[PDB]
Protein backbone atom coordinates (compact mmCIF):
# COMPACT_ATOMS: atom_id res chain seq x y z
CA UNK A 1 0.00 0.00 0.00
CA UNK A 2 1.32 3.44 -0.23
CA UNK A 3 2.58 4.71 3.05
CA UNK A 4 0.33 7.29 3.73
CA UNK A 5 -3.03 7.85 2.49
CA UNK A 6 -5.87 10.71 3.36
CA UNK A 7 -8.91 10.42 1.60
CA UNK A 8 -9.64 13.79 2.70
CA UNK A 9 -7.12 15.16 0.05
CA UNK A 10 -9.06 13.50 -2.98
CA UNK A 11 -12.51 15.19 -2.14
CA UNK A 12 -14.71 12.31 -0.36
CA UNK A 13 -14.65 13.65 2.55
CA UNK A 14 -17.47 16.38 4.17
CA UNK A 15 -16.86 18.40 7.38
CA UNK A 16 -16.72 17.39 10.30
CA UNK A 17 -20.13 16.98 12.31
CA UNK A 18 -21.42 16.75 15.61
CA UNK A 19 -23.86 14.05 16.83
CA UNK A 20 -25.02 15.84 20.11
CA UNK A 21 -26.11 14.42 23.33
CA UNK A 22 -27.72 10.95 20.94
CA UNK A 23 -26.02 7.92 20.77
CA UNK A 24 -26.22 7.95 16.83
CA UNK A 25 -21.96 7.54 15.85
CA UNK A 26 -22.70 4.56 14.33
CA UNK A 27 -24.54 6.83 11.55
CA UNK A 28 -22.51 9.18 11.33
CA UNK A 29 -19.98 6.64 10.73
CA UNK A 30 -21.89 5.11 8.32
CA UNK A 31 -23.28 8.16 6.22
CA UNK A 32 -19.56 9.20 6.08
CA UNK A 33 -18.80 5.24 4.44
CA UNK A 34 -21.30 6.11 1.58
CA UNK A 35 -20.34 9.97 1.32
CA UNK A 36 -16.74 8.35 0.43
CA UNK A 37 -18.63 5.95 -2.22
CA UNK A 38 -20.91 7.67 -3.38
CA UNK A 39 -18.42 10.58 -4.45
CA UNK A 40 -16.50 7.33 -6.01
CA UNK A 41 -18.97 6.25 -8.18
CA UNK A 42 -20.52 9.97 -9.41
CA UNK A 43 -17.62 12.63 -8.47
CA UNK A 44 -20.38 14.47 -6.24
CA UNK A 45 -19.76 15.05 -3.02
CA UNK A 46 -23.10 15.27 -0.63
CA UNK A 47 -23.58 15.07 2.99
CA UNK A 48 -26.16 12.97 3.80
CA UNK A 49 -28.90 12.16 6.92
CA UNK A 50 -27.93 10.89 9.80
CA UNK A 51 -31.87 11.59 11.11
CA UNK A 52 -32.98 9.28 8.09
CA UNK A 53 -30.71 6.60 9.53
CA UNK A 54 -31.52 7.11 12.99
CA UNK A 55 -35.48 7.43 12.40
CA UNK A 56 -36.03 4.79 9.85
CA UNK A 57 -33.42 1.73 10.43
CA UNK A 58 -35.39 -0.18 13.64
CA UNK A 59 -36.41 -2.71 11.55
CA UNK A 60 -32.59 -3.79 10.37
CA UNK A 61 -31.71 -3.81 14.02
CA UNK A 62 -30.77 0.11 15.13
CA UNK A 63 -31.87 1.58 18.75
CA UNK A 64 -31.86 5.04 17.10
CA UNK A 65 -30.01 7.86 19.90
CA UNK A 66 -29.48 4.10 21.61
CA UNK A 67 -27.36 2.69 19.86
CA UNK A 68 -26.97 0.63 16.34
CA UNK A 69 -24.25 -0.61 13.68
CA UNK A 70 -22.95 0.68 10.49
CA UNK A 71 -23.61 -3.10 8.63
CA UNK A 72 -27.40 -2.27 9.90
CA UNK A 73 -27.43 1.38 8.11
CA UNK A 74 -26.02 0.28 5.33
CA UNK A 75 -28.47 -2.99 4.91
CA UNK A 76 -31.01 -0.18 5.70
CA UNK A 77 -30.36 1.71 2.90
CA UNK A 78 -30.30 -1.45 0.49
CA UNK A 79 -33.87 -2.26 1.78
CA UNK A 80 -34.73 1.23 1.55
CA UNK A 81 -33.91 1.97 -2.14
CA UNK A 82 -32.41 5.01 -1.09
CA UNK A 83 -30.89 7.56 1.43
CA UNK A 84 -32.14 11.50 1.90
CA UNK A 85 -29.43 14.46 1.34
CA UNK A 86 -28.44 16.27 5.32
CA UNK A 87 -29.87 19.42 3.45
CA UNK A 88 -33.38 17.48 2.59
CA UNK A 89 -34.05 15.35 5.94
CA UNK A 90 -31.81 17.51 9.01
CA UNK A 91 -30.21 15.90 11.66
CA UNK A 92 -32.37 16.66 15.03
CA UNK A 93 -30.31 14.46 17.75
CA UNK A 94 -33.56 12.83 18.91
CA UNK A 95 -35.32 9.90 17.58
CA UNK A 96 -38.26 10.62 15.70
CA UNK A 97 -40.93 9.30 13.33
CA UNK A 98 -39.18 7.75 9.99
CA UNK A 99 -39.72 10.92 7.28
CA UNK A 100 -37.77 9.15 4.14
CA UNK A 101 -38.94 10.64 0.67
CA UNK A 102 -37.65 8.96 -2.24
CA UNK A 103 -37.94 12.31 -3.74
CA UNK A 104 -34.80 14.25 -2.28
CA UNK A 105 -33.06 9.94 -1.90
CA UNK A 106 -29.04 11.10 -3.05
CA UNK A 107 -27.32 7.81 -2.31
CA UNK A 108 -27.80 3.82 -2.06
CA UNK A 109 -26.14 1.01 -1.54
CA UNK A 110 -26.00 -2.59 -2.97
CA UNK A 111 -24.89 -4.18 0.63
CA UNK A 112 -21.62 -4.11 2.49
CA UNK A 113 -17.94 -5.78 3.43
CA UNK A 114 -16.91 -6.77 6.28
CA UNK A 115 -13.01 -6.15 6.58
CA UNK A 116 -11.15 -9.33 8.32
CA UNK A 117 -10.15 -8.83 11.04
CA UNK A 118 -6.25 -7.35 11.27
CA UNK A 119 -4.58 -4.36 10.45
CA UNK A 120 -2.92 -4.88 7.08
CA UNK A 121 -6.41 -6.28 5.50
CA UNK A 122 -7.83 -2.32 7.09
CA UNK A 123 -4.80 -0.67 5.76
CA UNK A 124 -5.10 -2.28 2.16
CA UNK A 125 -8.85 -1.66 2.34
CA UNK A 126 -8.51 2.32 3.28
CA UNK A 127 -5.80 2.74 0.24
CA UNK A 128 -8.06 0.67 -2.42
CA UNK A 129 -12.25 1.79 -1.09
CA UNK A 130 -11.75 5.41 0.23
CA UNK A 131 -13.07 5.61 4.01
CA UNK A 132 -13.85 3.00 6.15
CA UNK A 133 -16.37 2.66 8.81
CA UNK A 134 -14.96 1.27 12.22
CA UNK A 135 -15.63 0.95 15.78
CA UNK A 136 -13.17 1.22 18.42
CA UNK A 137 -12.99 1.37 22.34
CA UNK A 138 -13.26 4.74 23.07
CA UNK A 139 -14.68 4.45 26.40
CA UNK A 140 -11.44 5.88 28.62
CA UNK A 141 -11.55 9.87 29.76
CA UNK A 142 -8.14 9.38 27.64
CA UNK A 143 -10.83 9.42 24.76
CA UNK A 144 -13.19 11.99 25.85
CA UNK A 145 -10.55 14.56 26.33
CA UNK A 146 -7.94 13.87 23.68
CA UNK A 147 -6.45 16.68 22.22
CA UNK A 148 -3.64 15.98 19.40
CA UNK A 149 -1.27 13.14 18.78
CA UNK A 150 -1.26 9.67 18.62
CA UNK A 151 -3.76 8.52 20.67
CA UNK A 152 -2.42 5.37 22.40
CA UNK A 153 -4.54 3.55 25.56
CA UNK A 154 -2.77 1.14 27.69
CA UNK A 155 -6.24 -0.04 28.98
CA UNK A 156 -7.70 -0.06 25.42
CA UNK A 157 -9.80 -3.61 24.48
CA UNK A 158 -9.36 -4.88 21.15
CA UNK A 159 -12.62 -6.77 21.83
CA UNK A 160 -15.41 -3.96 22.86
CA UNK A 161 -15.59 -1.38 20.97
CA UNK A 162 -18.04 1.13 21.89
CA UNK A 163 -17.84 3.89 19.08
CA UNK A 164 -19.02 4.13 15.46
CA UNK A 165 -15.80 6.30 13.55
CA UNK A 166 -14.72 6.46 9.97
CA UNK A 167 -11.36 6.09 8.97
CA UNK A 168 -9.92 8.57 6.15
CA UNK A 169 -6.71 7.89 6.07
CA UNK A 170 -2.95 6.44 7.95
CA UNK A 171 0.52 7.54 7.87
CA UNK A 172 3.58 8.54 10.31
CA UNK A 173 4.36 10.92 12.66
CA UNK A 174 7.29 12.87 11.20
CA UNK A 175 9.47 13.22 14.51
CA UNK A 176 4.40 6.25 15.09
CA UNK A 177 2.38 5.05 12.53
CA UNK A 178 -1.14 5.97 12.99
CA UNK A 179 -5.11 5.63 11.55
CA UNK A 180 -6.59 9.05 10.58
CA UNK A 181 -9.99 9.25 11.97
CA UNK A 182 -12.69 11.35 12.01
CA UNK A 183 -15.20 11.70 15.07
CA UNK A 184 -19.01 12.61 15.13
CA UNK A 185 -18.06 15.52 18.47
CA UNK A 186 -17.92 18.43 16.80
CA UNK A 187 -14.48 20.12 15.21
CA UNK A 188 -13.59 21.87 18.22
CA UNK A 189 -12.26 17.83 19.61
CA UNK A 190 -9.19 16.67 19.02
CA UNK A 191 -7.32 17.87 16.22
CA UNK A 192 -10.34 19.87 14.54
CA UNK A 193 -12.54 16.68 15.03
CA UNK A 194 -9.90 13.87 14.13
CA UNK A 195 -8.27 11.61 15.96
CA UNK A 196 -4.77 9.88 15.22
CA UNK A 197 -5.25 6.22 16.21
CA UNK A 198 -2.26 4.14 17.25
CA UNK A 199 -2.23 1.77 14.41
CA UNK A 200 0.05 -1.81 13.86
CA UNK A 201 0.01 -2.01 17.71
CA UNK A 202 -1.90 -5.04 18.43
CA UNK A 203 -5.09 -3.49 16.77
CA UNK A 204 -5.20 -1.06 19.44
CA UNK A 205 -8.55 -0.30 20.78
CA UNK A 206 -10.23 -2.78 18.06
CA UNK A 207 -10.12 -0.35 14.90
CA UNK A 208 -9.91 -3.69 12.66
CA UNK A 209 -12.21 -5.05 14.73
CA UNK A 210 -15.63 -4.44 13.16
CA UNK A 211 -14.48 -2.48 9.93
CA UNK A 212 -16.74 -2.66 6.87
CA UNK A 213 -17.87 -0.06 4.16
CA UNK A 214 -20.64 0.14 2.03
CA UNK A 215 -20.85 -1.58 -1.80
CA UNK A 216 -22.59 1.16 -4.50
C1 LIG B 1 -22.55 5.96 19.41
N1 LIG B 1 -22.63 7.21 19.77
C2 LIG B 1 -23.09 4.92 20.19
N2 LIG B 1 -23.74 5.25 21.33
C3 LIG B 1 -24.22 4.20 21.96
C4 LIG B 1 -24.12 2.89 21.62
F1 LIG B 1 -24.69 1.88 22.36
C5 LIG B 1 -23.38 2.60 20.38
N3 LIG B 1 -23.20 1.40 19.83
C6 LIG B 1 -22.51 1.38 18.46
C7 LIG B 1 -20.97 1.84 18.46
O1 LIG B 1 -20.25 0.74 18.71
C8 LIG B 1 -20.00 -0.25 17.74
C9 LIG B 1 -20.38 -0.12 16.35
C10 LIG B 1 -20.02 -1.15 15.54
C11 LIG B 1 -19.49 -2.24 16.09
C12 LIG B 1 -19.25 -2.51 17.43
C13 LIG B 1 -19.50 -1.42 18.28
C14 LIG B 1 -23.42 0.06 20.44
C15 LIG B 1 -24.75 -0.46 20.02
C16 LIG B 1 -25.98 -0.11 20.66
C17 LIG B 1 -27.28 -0.49 20.30
C18 LIG B 1 -27.37 -1.35 19.25
C19 LIG B 1 -26.17 -1.70 18.59
C20 LIG B 1 -24.88 -1.29 19.01
O2 LIG B 1 -26.57 -2.56 17.60
C21 LIG B 1 -27.85 -3.07 17.94
O3 LIG B 1 -28.41 -1.93 18.58
N4 LIG B 1 -22.95 3.66 19.75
Amino acid sequence: APRSVDWREKGYVTPVKNQGQCGSCWAFSATGALEGQMFRKTGRLISLSEQNLVDCSGPQGNEGCNGGLMDYAFQYVQDNGGLDSEESYPYEATEESCKYNPKYSVANDTGFVDIPKQEKALMKAVATVGPISVAIDAGHESFLFYKEGIYFEPDCSSEDMDHGVLVVGYGFESTNKYWLVKNSWGEEWGMGGYVKMAKDRRNHCGIASAASYPTV
